[PDB]
């Protein structure tokens, strides 16, 4: 699981 | 998992 | 696990 | 487990 | 994130 | 993060 | 992080 | 982070 916060 | 904030 | 904070 | 703060 | 291995 | 192996 | 082993 | 080995 990859979560990006930008 | 990978969780990145940027 | 990696969270990563920036 | 790695977390990181920047 | 929640994972559950069963 | 919560990751549980069963 | 919790990781639980079982 | 908690690390549980069962």
């Amino acid at each position: 699981v990859q979560i990006v916060y930008k």
